[PDB]
């Protein structure tokens, strides 16, 4: 018997996601058409031997949650519970807080999943892995470029027993060439050692990674397993795109029949596309690499639409060229209109990527990045919005280019 | 009998007030300590004559707005009522639709005053000379600077009649120096133009200033009355604290009992301060000129406060300098952290006074302006946020300068 | 040009629908699988010339009414508009506040229909009847029992010229047996004695049956239109089953593709059947006369189902008998268990039909009526609920016989 | 160090006090003016050596739970926090849930009350003979009549060493006249037995009566304390009336300046009367014994209001008598209207004192109890409510007498 723990955040961790995470939890937002965290709970479904699928995190029960949770029941025909805290705990601390409902049944593992990665997630070759080794934590860990390993936790390992020997989570100096992927797996005696944080607190909170991960490295508790899928992180609202563009090259070896081919009754279509089946695109339009389309959406003639997410009830008019960009949820853009972004990508292996912080300004000036629309925004017609960031319910009136439009 | 009809706006109207305007409506927003239309309450209330207040707007009666109405009632014994439209229909439109809730019990005359202004609110003066003289339009009009009136609807009159021969809402080129304060005195006489407005528009919205007042100039319908009082029109979120010190210094004659003293057991207090009896100040503490204090607000020991608007629960610890700022509502500062923004005023008198459109950029960089922290916004101890936007239930960790964290 | 105006009341009118109306307005609530203004909408988009269909309430607009709205406007190809008041302004203070929208592009004609009635709706034959005659009122009447009259609109009529003489809304003693069906067709010059109404009111709110109906009778501007249609009045919770039962009797001449048909691997079905496509209904199940399901519901293996309205999401379990009820949304019956409710269609022409008050009540005495489940009502296994009435987001635990139960 | 645990509910358990727990929850009603765990965190504030309280109960935090919270923390200079349930574990579950939240900072015995308990809370006595004996378990216990003893958990003691040997939550024949006060004194050896509760559910959900206090009474580990202070179960909307009574009895000896004197410029008052500050009485009412008045509460003149709670908001017009009802929040009662209820008042001494159950009819009948009005509730003038309960938002037109309107 095997366990799922998926470690969603809360209100608070979504704030980076400020723009598209004003209405849906950042959780359950659409990247290649499913939501984000349904492409783990697809992955640990076709785990044989998996029970349930646990969520925790300390958003509110609201509609969209419990909706998207009876439909994950429905769908891989299995138990998706949601386990709220009471406060934020950290990564570590809801494990702890809840080691009695994970460990109920008494599970042989159970898989610790970051609700923000995009992975092609090799469960089955990490558990066969960990069914060889039996220690108490396995992590997954992907390689990286030297300068890009600074942004995320580099691991130090010993290369004949795949044993780290250090954990560093954000170093200064280049210490490792291999990082954390967010995927975990966890033996019960692993919730052994959180324990002992936990008291080491008392004389609440437990981070996974700076109280556990990097104080038991090298003592022979913390083994690597190293993949060569594709991996990403999704932190900010642009990362999504890429994590999109990824998850579409993953769907035709996945999902054959999700990506949309060429029809002599429907629009062009270059690369992979996603169109949900209620969308309605005209025959005049192309759609490009890496699009996807939500349920509802209008898409008008002759539009062109590359490298972006159409969310659902916009509505494109015609003539309207889009690339780069998330167009939010019933945000329509006028006859004529140009909603352009330019291409920025959270890849570990590109050595120009960007840096990746909270901040998305530099020396005053606005970063050039992905043009991400709001809910509700209405474009109107013959207007460019150029690398901006446009907050839902608004309505322009004019050309804006590199702001953020409150 | 007289009647004041204050055209409060919709949540569209809002966006531009958008840090501020995500929690309560920009009509109710307290500049100098009060809701910034009860300042036009107040003065509707104490001319003579006066039987109803009539608002009209399009935001949806919930409890922020229905509370003010129950509080208004109370306080200045008129019957305040809020008149809902079905749809935006700008500004003249709401007029011609609640004609017959404007026109019953037959007034003399009725106000019509816009929610977004500051002024001082010369309503006897200007009822008055409409008394004197019987037009259907009366306007308020003020001297601007021969660079600002470009910003605002200049009114081109005859000295001699004080008639307005010309109106151009924006013009691009110097036609005149006067401007509207968006203070109007109309007769029921002047609901009869903008019927003829509406059936030209059938053959819904209508636009008092370009439909109305731009057509019907010359023709001796539209009249200026001219004062020298205070005036500012507040559009974006850091306008408010302009208002603030203008309010503040015609709280001298008007309210000086809400102007704060220096007390031996109190806070040092240099210039114009408001601070709420609710709110616990500590004596160590130096509050600056202009600054307002609302309900529930703790303020330390050492803390400074120059040019602020502290909003109510808002919690500032020891030692900390807030300067040019707004501070949201529960939103907490920790000790020795700086608050800081640049002064903007958006007074038309001022030749180098900003342009004051939507886009709060240039070039990319983001403009010096007031500092905005959302409603509850934690900033962490000794942390600089100079010139910055901080949106609502955001919790910082580092030093912020001129970004607008989402 | 001819035009709609659908009376659609407020969140104060569907306080007598109280357990069903927690959750959905009482005109969005599914009488025969469609919402119940979508028969009137349905049958206005059937008449030629028709432009616009407006709906007049105070309603404010949330996610059910706007969402609607699109779909009605996606379905029949019509501009469907909501008029929200300012007030509740009654039958036609609403007719006459909205006069310049009514009016708009010079209509011919505009029906005006209340929102609460099930009709056969004969508007063809109304509009073709005015097209002949051409005054201001015209009434739908029909025959009802002398018994019965005494609760609806009594219209004493001249049988020559089809001119009501005569108008009680609801007489003490017999005077008429045709009542008032609430469908009306109304002439522009019909919007010229509400004026009139008005400026009485003034020496707001115009009820269209007291201050029109009944002062106007006699004067030669009121006429009746006789049919012998299906009628009925939704005003309790329990009316909603009765007109669904007239509407699926509609249904095999107007909508035959709607109800369902004998399918060998499908369930048993007994007289008019409505079954949503997306509902999922078990073929040892037997659905009885005047039975509606909605989308998504699960229907057990052995469920008899008969004179029933079983809202979407709901679950009826293995062996389930649900007779004359209402089984509301995402609410769940176990095993085993009855929901049974006592008929009493409120129809006009039936002696001992009931006299449909605001009080469920006799003598303290709880009346036999329908079987009313709210929204997420839990009942248990082998548990009896008889007349009774349950109250939303409610767990019962044992057998409830005529009560209600909070 | 002690700790105190209050068990309030969720909104399952407040349906049973449905019209009043409409708009706030159950816990947050206030029975003599306060809130009513606000009487329990007074008397755990009141004992020295009482660090922190904590409030069990799967409500989600909403702003009147979170602003309850930020005020008594205010008030009585003690860390209050809401622990949330991830789910509804009974009334043990919540207390092994949260283990480690209360065991932190090693607590020599921490109560755990029952929010909806009416109690004198004799929590130095019951500690200090904790102190004395130092077993697991302390239960307080009051003795009932015969009769009403079969509706509470009855414990069978042995009165030399004050332990019980036998524990029934509702027999059906008497078996013990001693009965549990929903008060507890719980070592931190007490958590050990809830354990092995828990291993025998998975070889969650832990009832603290039946599955803890009947299997391990007669073991040595349960023991009782007496006392003869007043108790009451506020369970049903009505019982919080008694509890009011029973708390303004209280307050002759506890807070004696929250009772109401004679004043010459005020309102004529006999027994036990609470008014707010804020509320407006006019000095030709009477208010009668066991009365509660809110705040912003206007009372006119000539108002007979006996054996009463009003909450905050209402309006009584003049000449109004109010006997044994409870009105709602915001709630309008017209000119010689009669708000009259039958007294019930659920105290385990009375004989015939009612059952108490979930049912409020009898025979189909209602049974005569407290009038309820909901919040927003308008009656009008010169009309008469007796026995019924109405729900909110509802305008009345006519008398109701021994109804439930919907
Ligand atoms: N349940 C819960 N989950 C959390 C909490 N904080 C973060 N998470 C989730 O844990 C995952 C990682 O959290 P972070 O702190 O941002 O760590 P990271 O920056 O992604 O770093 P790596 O895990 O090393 O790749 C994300 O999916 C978060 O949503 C928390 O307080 N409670
Ligand atoms: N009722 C109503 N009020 C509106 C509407 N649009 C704007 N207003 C209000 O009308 C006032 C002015 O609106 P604007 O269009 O922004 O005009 P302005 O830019 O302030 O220009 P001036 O009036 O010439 O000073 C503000 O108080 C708005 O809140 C509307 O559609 N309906
Ligand atoms: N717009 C609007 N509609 C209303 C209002 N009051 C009632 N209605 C609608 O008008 C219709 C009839 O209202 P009622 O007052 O209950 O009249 P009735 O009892 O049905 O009587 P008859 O029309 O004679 O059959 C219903 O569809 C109501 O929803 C109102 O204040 N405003
Ligand atoms: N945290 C939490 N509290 C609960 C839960 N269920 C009930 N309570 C509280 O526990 C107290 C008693 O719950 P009941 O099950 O109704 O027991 P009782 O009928 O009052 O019986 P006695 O305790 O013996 O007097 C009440 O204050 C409830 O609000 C729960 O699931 N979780």
């Amino acid at each position: 018997m095997l366990k799922a723990v998926i470690l969603i955040g809360g209100p608070q961790k979504g704030t980076r996601f400020r723009p598209l995470s004003f209405e849906v939890p950042k959780p359950l937002f659409p990247v290649a058409g499913v939501p984000m965290i349904q492409h783990h709970i697809e992955a640990c479904a076709q785990v044989p031997g998996m029970q349930e699928i646990l969520l925790i995190g300390f958003y509110q029960p609201d509609e969209p949650l419990t909706q998207f949770l009876e439909a994950a029941q429905q769908e891989f025909n299995l138990p998706v519970r949601y386990l709220q805290e009471f406060a934020p705990l950290g990564t570590g601390g809801g494990l702890y807080h809840f080691r009695d409902q994970i460990l109920a049944g008494s599970p042989e593992a159970f898989f610790v999943l970051n609700a923000d990665v995009c992975s092609d997630f090799p469960l089955s070759a990490m558990l066969e892995a960990h069914r060889r080794q039996r220690h108490p934590f396995l992590l997954l860990g992907t390689t990286a470029n030297r300068t890009q390993s600074l942004n995320y936790g580099c691991i130090v390992e010993n290369p004949q027993t795949h044993e780290v020997l250090h954990y560093v989570e954000k170093p200064s100096t280049f210490i490792s060439d291999i990082i954390n992927c967010g995927i975990y797996l966890f033996s019960p005696e692993a919730l052994k050692p959180l324990r002992d944080v936990f008291q080491r607190n008392q004389q609440g909170t437990i981070r996974l990674e700076q109280d556990v991960f990097s104080a038991l490295a090298g003592q022979g508790q913390i083994y690597v397993h190293l993949t060569d899928g594709i991996w990403s992180q999704i932190k900010s609202a642009g990362s999504a795109l890429y994590a999109s563009r990824l998850y579409l090259s993953r769907y035709q070896d996945t999902h054959p029949e999700r990506l949309a081919k060429h029809t002599p009754g429907g629009p062009w279509i270059r690369g992979n596309v996603y169109i949900h089946p209620t969308a309605k695109v005209a025959p005049s339009a192309v759609l490009g690499p890496n699009v996807s389309i939500g349920k509802g959406v209008t898409v008008g003639e002759g539009v062109r639409l590359r490298e972006s997410i159409v969310l659902h009830g916009a509505t494109l008019q015609e003539h309207t060229c889009v690339l780069h960009s998330i167009v939010g949820w019933g945000s329509t853009v006028g006859r004529w209109a140009r909603v352009e972004g330019t291409p920025s990508d959270p890849n570990p292996n590109d050595p120009r990527a960007r840096m990746d912080s909270e901040s998305l300004f530099k020396d005053g000036k606005l970063l050039p990045a992905i043009t991400i629309l709001g809910c509700r925004v209405r474009i109107p017609a013959e207007v460019l919005i150029l690398n901006s960031i446009v907050l839902p319910h608004k309505e322009l009136s004019r050309s804006f280019t590199n702001q953020i439009i409150l």
